[PDB]
């Protein structure tokens, strides 16, 4: 999508995955979808240093809007969870330099049973517009036909664009779209600025693999197209929540990294221990995640349940991710020619390799003649940078 | 098995989920199975507080063997990778004050491909008892038939008595013998200190959801089977290794007390962080696992992702735990009625309840017509101690 946003992938927090649809703000009053959530996190992201970080997208998910439109036909928040409304809302969010993100549906209803956009893709626009909303993510839930979808998020995408304001578009077409008949990425990536491709994350290590096996599985039909203004979108971070063990979770930030995946945290800022917040607000591998050059990595082998990732960088720079899928044992040895990296221009005659993940430590000069040896925990991923040597 | 051993669930450290078959003692002479690692894990056992924690038995896995029998059929330790043998690795163990463990096959190949004791049994038994073994490991991987099988976990059990020396039989008896026919579990108490009855455990949430999952299925066939001097094994803990969660973690150590299982570290004591440890060193959780009683817990109720488990204790008290298996989102409330909690009795006519994991608190006093409410993490446990009380 051309329009002038999203050069680098959005990074920001989104509440779906630990919030979900909770509507309980009575008993549980701190975890219900409301204002008072969006606040909080706001303020948070100022003050524990998560904007500083390039976290800047606060996003609305699905369960913001009223059960029906106001009697304009136009979107409502729930009166008694967001009783100031979303444009005040979002007037506070700007107050603190950050964007907000708000959620729709391409269909007649959300996933959640709340109205969809369908028949009202420009009133809902501009209403968008009109709020200072500055992302949103559009999902394809109730929607009949194929015809449909893909005029949806059509009409959708030029309707933000002739309401003037600079609006991030997150799309889902792909996603439901890929079990009927295979995805125009070239047409997507004209109308949208990232899409989901695959099947929501949730809290586990599952979840994780089955990303990532079906990423390297559609490698070559995904990573080209993707670049500045039109990302691939693998789903949230779950980084700091409760079902990844921390080599998971570096396992995770690695490889979001190497995808040039948008960063969009959910989780609880009120509450996350340290070694999860140092991960997530990591500056060198932020770094590689905000590459200007914007070119999606990939996998370069895979066997012995080792798995190798690559990314080029700017500045003949590159990433390299080793990862270890057997579940069992200790930290395993694997080894790899340092010509057979970065398509054998990235260590020659040399390079200067530095590891990044999990701890950072100068690894040293390799020669083109050289061999890189890590022990890769289990579950666990070795993240490392590349200098050429000129 | 009244040997007088087991009388609680065994408890210590064995190698093989972290080290499994590491043979390459050159490339990675910290991963490969040595006397140097158990000389080392040994050290540690005592100055880290494991032992004093209640964590005893040193045990060897498969691969310590070297590839055939010496001239007189007896079976050999690796030459370079145990050069001084297994007498003094055992004198060395126990000059620390902890007991070793070892490891042997009903079939004639362990299933790493070593030496098997079928043939052997009692030259194999006496072998061990001669070196100063404390404690056996019996697989049961390559045996043909189930007689073969039955007959060879019972010729050892015998084996070993005749010995005279005591020796804590550890059996994978029922394991081997599902693919055929379901087994006897009066059979098998009367011959093994503990038995494995699920296929190994490995280092994911997966592994243990499964483990689990099939206890709770089989457990009116297997829970009360288990007591002084026969315990099941739902195998090894795998905490302070790398593919759990805080969360998960806390799971596999409150069920396992629940489950009234032996306690077999599998990780590595020389790299591991403060939180596992203190988990893995938890008093009251370990007293739990360690209660006189020696009545095996069992699941209560299972519904909307939640497991409640139950585990009857000494002078009426019981040990509840309470699981979330949804795998999205954030904590659940759970909210259920003390009266139906320790079969009625645990909180009659009132019980003092207390919190002992993620964190120990106190709850209070709690009447027979009260409710208990709790907020569990995903994938995580609530771990109560309910103390029947007057007041
Ligand atoms: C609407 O779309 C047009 C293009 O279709 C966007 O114009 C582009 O803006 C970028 C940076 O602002 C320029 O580098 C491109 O050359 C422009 N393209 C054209 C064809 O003019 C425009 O920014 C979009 N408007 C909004 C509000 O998003
Ligand atoms: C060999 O088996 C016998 C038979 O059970 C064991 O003898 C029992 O020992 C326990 C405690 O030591 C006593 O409470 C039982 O009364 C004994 N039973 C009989 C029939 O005497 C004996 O301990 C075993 N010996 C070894 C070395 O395992
Ligand atoms: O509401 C839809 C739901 C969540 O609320 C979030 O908005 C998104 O993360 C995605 N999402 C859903 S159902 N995605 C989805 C759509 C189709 C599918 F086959 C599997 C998953
Ligand atoms: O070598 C066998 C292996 C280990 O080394 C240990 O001895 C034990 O933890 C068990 N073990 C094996 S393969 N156990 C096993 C796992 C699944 C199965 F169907 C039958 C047996
Ligand atoms: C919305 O519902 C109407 C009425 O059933 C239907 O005709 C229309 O096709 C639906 N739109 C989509 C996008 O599914
Ligand atoms: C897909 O990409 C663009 C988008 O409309 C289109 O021009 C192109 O012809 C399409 N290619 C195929 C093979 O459909
Ligand atoms: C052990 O060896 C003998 C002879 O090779 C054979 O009869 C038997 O099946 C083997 N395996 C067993 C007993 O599990
Ligand atoms: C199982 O227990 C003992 C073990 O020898 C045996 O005598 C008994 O008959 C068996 N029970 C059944 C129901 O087969």
């Amino acid at each position: 999508l051309d329009n002038g946003l999203a050069r680098t992938p959005t990074m920001g927090w989104l509440h779906w995955e630990r919030f979900m649809c909770n509507l309980d703000c009575q008993e549980e009053p701190d975890s219900c979808i409301s204002e008072k959530l969006f606040m909080e996190m706001a303020e948070l992201m100022v003050s524990e240093g998560w904007k500083d970080a390039g976290y800047e997208y606060l996003c609305i998910d699905d369960c913001w809007m009223a059960p029906q439109r106001d009697s304009e036909g136009r979107l409502q928040a729930d009166p008694q969870r967001f009783p100031h409304g979303i444009r005040q809302l979002a007037n506070y969010v700007h107050s603190k330099g950050l964007k907000l993100g708000i959620y729709a549906d391409v269909g007649n209803k959300t996933c959640a049973g709340f109205p969809g956009s369908f028949g009202y893709y420009d009133i809902d626009a501009q209403t968008f517009a009109d709020w200072g909303v500055d992302l949103l993510k559009f999902d394809g839930c109730y929607c009949d036909s194929l015809e449909n979808l893909a005029d949806g998020y059509k009409h959708m995408s030029l309707a933000l664009n002739r309401t003037g304001r600079s609006i991030v578009y997150s799309c889902e077409w792909p996603l439901y779209m890929w079990p009927f008949q295979k995805p125009n990425y070239t047409e997507i990536r004209q109308y949208c600025n990232h899409w989901r491709n695959f099947a929501d994350i949730d809290d586990s290590w599952k979840s994780i693999k089955s990303i990532l096996d079906w990423t390297s599985f559609n490698q070559e039909r995904i990573v080209d197209v993707a670049g500045p203004g039109g990302w691939n979108d693998p789903d949230m971070l779950v980084i700091g929540n409760f079902g990844l063990s921390w080599n998971q979770q570096v396992t995770q930030m690695a490889l979001w990294a190497i995808m040039a995946a948008p960063l969009f945290m959910s989780n609880d800022l009120r509450h996350i221990s340290p070694q999860a917040k140092a991960l997530l607000q990591d500056k060198d591998v932020i770094a590689i995640n905000q590459d200007p050059l914007g070119k999606q990595g990939y996998q370069l082998r895979q066997g012995d349940n080792f798995e190798v990732w690559e990314r080029p960088l700017s500045g003949l720079a590159w990433a390299v991710a080793m990862i270890n899928r057997q579940e069992i044992g200790g930290p395993r040895s694997y080894t790899i020619a340092v010509a057979s990296l970065g398509k054998g221009v990235a260590c020659n005659p040399a390079c200067f390799i530095t590891q990044l993940l999990p701890v950072k430590r100068k690894l040293g000069f390799y020669e083109w003649t050289s061999r890189l040896r890590s022990h890769i925990n289990p579950t666990g991923t070795v993240l490392l940078q590349l200098e050429n040597t000129m």
